[PDB]
């Protein structure tokens, strides 16, 4: 075969993972992105902790295919986003360490480090990194759903699909889960399943 990677997948730091008090008061609020970034330009590109965009290079420039969370040396994202492909961050290569297809989850440089928690009734913030947009924190109340084998919490699919991988956070600032894990419900709707929220 070839010794070059099939695709140029670059990470781009976008925001601190933390609970945003302004979004708790207003329902939503922008987050600072650094010099202050007034606008996000998807097509240009621009590891320690935070929320990252995942951008694929093509002839027309970069496309945001997803997002993810770096924590304690491990990058966390959605399986469907990278399909296990090797990632780059500023010339440093990151390799897949672990994956669960049914959860639509994958991590790079270690196992799952996400420790956010959620119990029915509590509110979370999606720290949305959408294609073309500065980071925005949006308060939401997850609903509880039955599996199949137990329970999961879920949020509504209210962001661009390229937002997949974006951290959803609790009041402690810990990541309960990632946006974009589309599952089908009993009554015909699709929602975003959180996990860590999973019990069985």
């Amino acid at each position: 075969g070839s010794h070059m990677l099939e695709a140029d997948l670059e990470l781009e730091r976008a925001a601190d993972v933390r609970w945003e008090e302004q979004a708790e008061i207003s329902g939503s609020s922008p987050i600072l992105s650094i010099s202050i970034k007034n606008e996000e330009e998807e097509q240009t590109l621009g590891l320690e902790d935070g929320a990252y965009r995942i951008k694929q290079k093509g002839i027309l420039g970069y496309s945001q295919i997803g997002a993810g969370v770096y924590k304690e040396g491990t990058f966390h994202t959605m399986w469907h986003v990278t399909r296990g492909a090797v990632l780059m961050h500023k010339g440093k290569r990151i390799e897949p360490s672990w994956a669960d297809v049914k959860k639509d989850l994958i991590s790079y440089g270690g196992g799952w480090k996400l420790e956010g928690e959620w119990k029915e009734g509590e509110e979370v913030q999606v720290l949305a990194l959408e294609p073309g947009k500065n980071p925005r924190a949006v308060q939401t109340k997850p609903g509880l759903f039955k599996t199949n084998t137990g329970t999961i919490g879920c949020v509504s699919l209210d962001f661009s699909p390229g937002t997949s991988g974006s951290p959803i956070v609790d009041k402690k600032g810990k990541v309960v889960g990632l946006y974009g894990n589309g599952v089908v419900t009993r009554s015909g709707a699709y929602v975003s399943a959180i996990a860590n929220t999973e019990k069985s």
